[PDB]
């Protein structure tokens, strides 16, 4: 209920979260996500440690199926930038920064942290596959690798997508898709930190 | 009014604004955000007509159909020069999802640092201690066509590499691929990068 | 722009030890964007073992990797065991450094909570498990800015204990290719990390 130390320029999970995320089951993972506002862009840092279930100890020798070689983590946001319930991330410690924790009250508005609707539109598809007015599927996308245990020999194909989701009537979204072709033998899903940026939505006029 | 001199951009949803093969054959979305001593940049390229709108290296083998470059040339004041791939009409400081009413006079603080990224590196028989870095002017990475991890494109961002139109600063995007792509539009995933900024003139 | 940048200078003299004293130029710029540091790093080695890599004539594993460490004290000052010399490691003034050594750069240090110095999980319950990998960024830089000359690059935060350091930034470089007369001249790498907060002043 009010502090001098709360910065509305950082929206985060806290830097050292308790289990806060669903990969396979409730609270089976720690998502560390920091969104820092640098004006027109968000500067983001993401790492995922899964602490129990299917992906806490990957073994594709003993679990060869394709459902054991990929998963997705979704953040769904409403018109005001609030986290919606169908999200992978629990909202309890998803809030503006105060020291190494969150502000006293849940945030009302985080639109300026949302991926820009104009740059990253949710998309309409009829007929005209190309009148040369065609809009970019890929632009909403960052494609890279993270590395399990910070080992360069354990890559995981990582796709960050902006405003790709429609679930729970969301207006904005950030999706992390992880997938690997290597057949990993007893490798915890513990991802190296990934820096990325996206163009920010502006605050509403009045 | 709402005009933000901490962002220099193409607008987030540009009309065709770029030449890859021919005039206005592509949409370059480039956002430069000033974070003091560094520029934070996001770039994506959609080509909407010509050679690279639908890559088919089965029907177009050989290497002029497997690479191209996009150049931004800047003068002493950071203004976009005419030989640039990018058209300057909607290259300007931000105003609420568009550009400011008038063309900018100065964007030096957005330019790649001359000291960090000197125009000409040629280390002679110079002493080791005096040697300058060719690679430092360079970022080497991949973007992915259609946001598909199986469609990589070797991407080099180069700073102050260009001499064209007697430019003092430049940003170059070189794209190339070895995969023989069958009907893949050049529609690149977004690339985040940073570079060291030139200081403002005089009393900075 | 000035107390918000901690750097090597953009065009440094030899300032770094890879094999021997002042055998390399580390360009490191740390820019404060509030809760995160925005970083650019590039390494040119100008003499010794790694100035002209030849793994045909020097096949051993000690010729195919090396590490560059920055060790920091409680106040964020560079400690002497560091690879980087502290003479031109300071807050920015134009394309150079301030007249006097800095007293405090805690707000540039990698967050202790996000990147704990010792965090090992013998007799830890799942919920209490701490991440080795989170302290890590793993990527490639490219020698000469050539896409055919990759170097596996790991940036690690608060991994070092040397000289009783409180914070650290480590650059590990390694390659499997057998390079024949390739100077170690790395392409620039952008990265960010979560920043330590300034300590509470007047309570
Ligand atoms: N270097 C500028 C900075 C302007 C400011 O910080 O307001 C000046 O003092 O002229």
């Amino acid at each position: 209920v009010g502090n001098k130390n709360n910065d509305k320029l950082t929206l985060w999970t806290t830097p050292d979260p308790s289990p806060n995320c669903k990969v396979s089951e409730e609270k089976d993972s720690k998502l560390t996500l920091v969104l820092t506002k640098c004006g027109s862009q968000i500067l983001a840092s993401v790492s995922l440690l899964v602490v129990k279930g299917k992906f806490a100890n990957i073994n594709n020798e003993t679990n060869p199926g394709e459902d054991y070689k990929k998963f997705s983590v979704k953040l769904l946001f409403d018109a005001n930038g609030k986290l919606l319930t169908g999200s992978s991330l629990d909202g309890n410690y998803w809030n503006y920064k105060n020291k190494d924790s969150v502000i006293g009250s849940p945030y009302e508005n985080a639109v300026p942290f949302m991926p820009n609707s104009t740059a990253y539109p949710k998309i309409i598809n009829n007929g005209t596959a190309n009148p040369e007015d065609k809009k970019s599927a890929a632009k909403k996308t960052i494609v890279t690798n993270v590395y399990l245990g910070g080992d360069a020999g354990q890559p995981v194909a990582t796709t960050v997508s902006f405003n790709k989701e429609t679930e729970s009537n969301c207006v904005y979204s950030i999706t992390f898709d992880f997938a690997w072709n290597k057949t990993y033998k007893n490798v915890p899903f513990d991802s190296s930190s990934l820096t990325f940026s996206y163009i920010a939505q502006d605050a509403e006029d009045k």
